[PDB]
């Protein structure tokens, strides 16, 4: 999964996902459907997640996969989650989730790790807390 073709993304707002990547920064993804409702309603917790100093220093982004493990189609999502939350989470649509795919995801919520360099570092399989999150942000081999 190259970098240029992470970047090329496009998210909701119809924004390039290149936007949420540079500054050889890290990045992390985080896999949701509409279909869930825990993942809805963490979308809130999510939004201010990435508000957070701590996050901050790293990249916070969501990954959906329209028309893919039965989550709805792309432009009906979109227009559905265009009307959720607020125009300050971040948001990603990848047809057929090319990303969720190779890492042979299909499941959702899920954490997805991107080095600095902009590839697969780490994948987490699940939920996490915004404590977990600063021990990823302060070591990836943190693990209990």
């Amino acid at each position: 999964m190259v970098p240029h073709t992470l970047s090329t993304l496009k998210t909701a707002d119809n924004r390039p996902a290149s936007v949420y990547l540079k500054k050889d920064k890290p990045t992390l993804i985080k896999f949701w459907a509409s279909w869930c409702p825990l993942c809805l309603s963490e979308l809130g917790q999510t939004e201010k997640w990435a508000q957070d100093a701590k996050f901050s220093s790293a990249n916070l982004i969501t990954v959906a996969s329209p028309g893919f493990l039965h989550e709805k189609k792309d432009g009906d999502f979109q227009k559905w989650y265009a009307g959720l939350n607020y125009p300050k989470l971040p948001v990603v649509t990848d047809n057929g989730g090319t990303i969720a795919q190779s890492l042979n995801i299909s499941v959702y919520p899920s954490w997805a790790l991107i080095g600095k360099d902009g590839d697969v570092q780490r994948i987490v399989k699940g939920s996490i807390n915004e404590a977990q999150a600063l021990a990823l942000i302060r070591d990836p081999n943190a693990d209990l």
